[PDB]
């Protein structure tokens, strides 16, 4: 049957903050079927510079995903806040969205 | 060029501490060329529920990917330590590997 994405934010590692851009990472897992659509947004405005994996199939037959947002490492630091936003048919209005931030 | 990996650890979100196995991520990133082997170790043993994305193509020309590896939450919360482990031609040794505990 249909599964329901669970969505988890993860930060960038510290060992990454000795770069000039760091990664944020929106994981989409246990999702059925394939089809799924995932973007990110800061301050209510599209954040473009991301690029996410194709869904890798799991051992119970679901799928999972990574999608990982480079920004400049002074807008992390400086407490900005970004969202991963997901489409999938298995999610109550075939939508959520998680935020990622310093500051929470 | 080649391009040396990057490997970072992960901890598991602490939105997923509700679930009874929880996920470690290893990330690597800014590697060229795509060929890569990744795997995991726990107090020195090979751990074997993983799976890996394939390599991505990045804006720079490089690759990179994930690897997560699924473990009983039991265990991460009894402090054992987890390891991601890269083979890659542009590393020192063609060789890494990243620590993650609690």
């Amino acid at each position: 049957q249909p599964r329901e994405p669970q969505v988890y934010t993860l930060p960038p590692s510290q060992e990454e903050m000795t770069k000039n851009q760091v990664s944020l990472t929106c994981l989409v897992k246990g999702f059925y079927p394939s089809d799924i659509a995932v973007e990110w947004e800061s301050n209510g405005q599209p954040e473009n510079n991301y690029k996410t994996t194709p869904p890798v199939l799991d051992s119970d037959g679901s799928f999972f995903l990574y999608s990982r947002l480079t920004v400049d490492k002074s807008r992390w630091q400086e407490g900005n806040v970004f969202s991963c936003s997901v489409m999938h048919e298995a999610l109550h209005n075939h939508y959520t969205q998680k935020s990622l931030s310093l500051s929470l």
